């Protein structure tokens, strides 16, 4: 990584991140952890975290297919001694040295291709997420005897991994959270009426 | 977080936190943990340790909801090239606001420490979920016949810790003896009597 | 802590705190982690470390109690923009800032909250220990087929959780440790008589 | 390594290349785990990181092999008192250099990158081992009828890893679906059209 | 520690020893594990490292009257506003000494290093608690006529280690494959003799 | 170790050292992580950490053995307020202190006393390494069912084992390799000939 210095990955960090697909796969937390332990990387270093995934290499080839899309839109908004201008594949890594990342990343202003990099690389995961979510949120109903709070668990994990944004995933909250509650629920969620919190809505269901 | 410099979270630090939230979920030792491991966090290093929770998401909304309230509350009391702009609720909890305008605001002088104004909207929170999450009145916390007198109290303010009642919910035995004590006596002088 | 600029807990510093009382619960060796692993803490350190604690309330209480207790002989002792005179809720941290806190802690001469509270803790923890040992040490007596080693492992193991002055603990262990050794013991024992050190006592028990 | 100054090897980097190597063997994610591990290496720091592996000596003598052919190249391209020398391919190899001597090597000015030339050299070596290791060719994974697509394709570049035939070697139905969609489509709308 | 500036007592150090003790008791590598733990130790972290000892207390009183007898020498040997005062046997064991005190005498131009002496003190108690803790005399130490060599010269100086012999308590069938060699071989000798 | 100014043995590198031993007593492995965490080691530092090897009190007794061998040797060779000149005890740190070590190996120019004591401890080591290995080179040959990696696995396992110069152990090699494969293998190494690798060789007895 970049802390304007190069530094050599920690060992710590890279067995953090294949621990974390190790342990949770794809789930939607992959994403917060990914971008925590990439912080300052080099596109290199993002290479190398996403080379040390062990297995789903069917996720990593739609990743690396996202990759060629983003950096091909790149090139299109952006077509001796001196400061290269960087292609897609050059963002990517594939086409530039780490001497010429460092230099991009630390020149005076930066093209911070390691955060561009970074960008297309969530974009990918987002769609992994997305994809790999084994629920769709028309099919999370509380049961006849589920607790509330199991079937909101349930109801906001399957949206979690929905590739949305925050409003259009508000709104399908508005439309299918009271109206799948189970029957004796559902009546008293709806005498609470909108406006209740979930926090009101988990007492009076409790 | 900023240690003033800008870092990156610790990998440590994140798997100490996913790690309480794993083994002990809504205890209310999470609130000193999550105060501890964000220790100078900015609103991004916030969101970004609580996007790490797995499950529990019914709470994760509630802290949601309780964020987006403080956030309401910030922007009714506090409602040019190159400087500084004024943080909106959003802007402290991060969903309109980037890592540099955080940085700035964390940094200034005078700054405005939005990474720990973010961090009490939070633990706001997370006190409403260890609340909600408590199986237990403390009414209904009494010792048992055979119950030793300092499992009971453990259990006593276990339940207080997450909301002359101890003496009350007493056994008869026990609270025989602690009524002979008379009032005003410690816990530790109530602890050797009925021991 | 304080190490003079104000640093974060480390998050190994805490979980070692944590896993100390899970495995150890309030043993003697409590006092001496808890010394360690709070050098240098401010109030708010030392209140994060105690509320860390699983379980154990009613000692957690207990403890507020003696904290509460030297509280008020602080006070009974010790009744713009300059430093504000600490009572004893601000060294507890009830009543004051981290920035104060640091400002009592740096300031030159310092007014050392972080030592004070630290010695109340440990006060109270002192309490805790000698409340929560199994044994009392008048009913540690040398079996008939116990090695001596053995005994006088568990005769000094009860003694080490009783709070009291050393020289107080030194008075019972003259008083208590030859006499309960079982018969064959004690006799070689009084036939080396006083002066005889521990290694002299083990070797001619064997 | 150099980090420029000469560092000691840190005892976690050590132990975590051992412990790749024990885990994984050279499944292909032991080539990212080697460069980022053996970062600001010198021949030495290399040789040291190698002579760990336990067992696999097979693998680790055609390494060997590949290093001298990549030596002798060296040789064939590039063949006075207190004056630096130049590097043999056994000198980067570090076979006949000194510490001090890789040292002089790695931070002078202009610097012979002594480190990373071997660097490159193993991973070749390395990249050998990973084909060699590899138990399938592309040519005999296939769909299973009752396979997910999904895990298919895991198999598929999970083997093209280590080395249009996607939807040849996909089964009849989904081979079916996949005709339908014309060519071009994406892995992501191969997949779900055959979920 | 005194690093020179005081510093905390690291939580990895002071786990190290607790664990060396938990696993090893007071097998001899407890002697090198102290002395390496307690690097720049002020008598102070000495204590600290000492009462963390689970058990074992029979062997923490033995350490204790060996540190009383240690001082009793000291004062034997070694009996002002602002000014630096001489310690006692007291002050290096920790018992009559602030940690400021301690603090000064190790740092002073030139130094009392107290933590050095009582370290001293505490590896001389502790040579004789790994002493009465051997269970076992070097002459009870004789190769089993199924023992092979190797594990006998094992239990030999693993046992001379918490305190001719050799090849006198060899085997016979070895005894006479040593005495054939005649006097002066080296133990690899010795050991390939009766392989 | 020295780091130029002297530095505490740090915990995790000490239990690093004890662990590989414990996990892999005297396989050749043990010579690297030993020279790797025994860098900038003084002869203090080198005698704690062979001092903390649990059992195999033999090996450590022929280490021992080799250092006196040593020790004279450098004695045959080079037999107020000024540095003293070491003695092979000295390297060896029986009769030098850490502050006569640190005066010697940070002098200008320095008596590197800890690398030299490391070289005659490696020498130890590759003794008991060499003594240590179950297997014979001459006894290695392929099973009728044995795949030929797993051969050669075996193979240069236990070559790795012997104390040889690098020249030595590649003339067994050459006398020994295609010598002791199995028939079937055999013939057909010995149709590819020399000047194959052993990359080709794998490939043409799979
Ligand atoms: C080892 C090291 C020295 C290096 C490097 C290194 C250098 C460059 C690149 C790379 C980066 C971005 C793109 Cl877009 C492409 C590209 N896009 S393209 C031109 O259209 O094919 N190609 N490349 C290879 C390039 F540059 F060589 F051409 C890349 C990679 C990727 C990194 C990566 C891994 C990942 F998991 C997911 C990603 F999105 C990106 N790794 C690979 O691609 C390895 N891989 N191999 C194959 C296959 F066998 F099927 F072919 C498959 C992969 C796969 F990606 F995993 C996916 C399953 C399919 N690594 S290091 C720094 O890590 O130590
Ligand atoms: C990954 C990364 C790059 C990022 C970021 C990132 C950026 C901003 C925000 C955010 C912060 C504060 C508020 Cl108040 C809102 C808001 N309030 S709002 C406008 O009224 O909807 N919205 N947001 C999203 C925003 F900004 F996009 F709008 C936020 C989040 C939150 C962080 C968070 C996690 C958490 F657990 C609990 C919290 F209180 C806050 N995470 C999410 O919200 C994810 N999430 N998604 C849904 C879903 F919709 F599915 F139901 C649900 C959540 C949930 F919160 F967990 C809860 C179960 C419901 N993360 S990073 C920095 O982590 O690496
Ligand atoms: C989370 C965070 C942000 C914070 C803080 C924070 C701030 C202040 C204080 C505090 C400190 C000292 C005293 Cl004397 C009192 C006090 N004495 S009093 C006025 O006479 O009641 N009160 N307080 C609360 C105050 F200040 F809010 F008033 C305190 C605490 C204590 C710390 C503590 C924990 C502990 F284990 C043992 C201790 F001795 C002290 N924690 C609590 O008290 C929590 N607790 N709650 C209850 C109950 F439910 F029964 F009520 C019970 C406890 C308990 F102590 F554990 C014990 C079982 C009973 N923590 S942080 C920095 O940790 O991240
Ligand atoms: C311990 C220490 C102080 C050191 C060093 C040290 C110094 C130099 C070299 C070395 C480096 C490169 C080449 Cl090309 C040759 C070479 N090529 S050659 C002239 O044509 O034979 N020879 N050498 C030995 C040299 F220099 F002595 F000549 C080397 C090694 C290699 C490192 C290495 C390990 C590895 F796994 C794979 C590699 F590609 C390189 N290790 C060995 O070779 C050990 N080894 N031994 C044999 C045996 F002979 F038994 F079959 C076998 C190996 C083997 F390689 F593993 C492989 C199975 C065959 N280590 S340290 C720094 O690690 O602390
Ligand atoms: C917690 C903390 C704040 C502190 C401190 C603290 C301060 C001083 C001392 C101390 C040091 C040296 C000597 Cl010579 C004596 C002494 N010699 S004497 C006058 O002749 O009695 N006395 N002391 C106590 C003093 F100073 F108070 F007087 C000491 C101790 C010792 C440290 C120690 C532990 C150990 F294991 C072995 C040792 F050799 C030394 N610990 C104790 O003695 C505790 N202990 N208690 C008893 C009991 F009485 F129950 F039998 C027993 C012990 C025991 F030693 F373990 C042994 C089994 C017997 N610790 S901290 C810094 O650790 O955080
Ligand atoms: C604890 C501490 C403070 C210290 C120190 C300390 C100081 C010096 C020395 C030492 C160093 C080199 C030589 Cl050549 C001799 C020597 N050669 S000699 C004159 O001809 O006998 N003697 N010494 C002891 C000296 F100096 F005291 F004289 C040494 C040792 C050795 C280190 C060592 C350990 C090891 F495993 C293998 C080695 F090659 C060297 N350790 C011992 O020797 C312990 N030991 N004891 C016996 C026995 F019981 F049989 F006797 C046996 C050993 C043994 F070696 F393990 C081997 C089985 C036989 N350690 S620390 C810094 O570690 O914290």
């Amino acid at each position: 990584p970049i802390v304007m210095v190069h530094q050599c990955i920690s060992p710590r960090t890279l067995n953090a991140w294949v621990k974390v697909v190790e342990e949770k796969a794809f789930s939607p937390e992959v994403i917060p952890m990914f971008s925590a332990l990439s912080c300052g990387a080099t596109p290199q270093d993002l290479n190398t975290m996403l080379n040390t995934v062990g297995g789903h290499q069917a996720a990593m080839q739609m990743l690396k297919e996202t990759i060629n899309e983003e950096a091909a839109e790149w090139d299109r908004l952006h077509p001796p001694g001196q400061m290269r201008e960087p292609r897609g594949s050059d963002i990517a890594g594939t086409t530039s040295t780490l001497q010429e990342q460092i230099g991009w990343m630390t020149h005076n202003p930066p093209i911070p291709v390691g955060e561009i990099y970074k960008r297309w690389i969530i974009l990918g995961l987002n769609k992994i997420v997305r994809m790999y979510s084994p629920t769709s949120i028309l099919d999370i109903r509380q049961g006849p005897k589920e607790p509330f709070r199991d079937y909101v668990d349930r109801f906001y994990k399957t949206l979690r991994a929905e590739q949305a944004s925050q409003e259009v995933k508000n709104a399908a909250t508005e439309t299918l959270l009271v109206q799948n509650a189970n029957p004796d629920c559902k009546t008293i969620l709806k005498a609470l009426g909108p406006g209740a919190t979930l926090e009101e809505m988990m007492t009076a269901c409790q």
